[PDB]
């Protein structure tokens, strides 16, 4: 689980997962 406030994919550990935006959290 890491729908967390991501930056970038490179706040997604998570493999399969995107960040939508700088500031939001991060989506599968």
């Amino acid at each position: 689980s890491c729908a967390r406030g991501c930056g970038g994919d490179s706040d997604c550990p998570c493999p399969g997962w995107h960040c939508p935006s700088p500031g939001g959290r991060c989506e599968p």
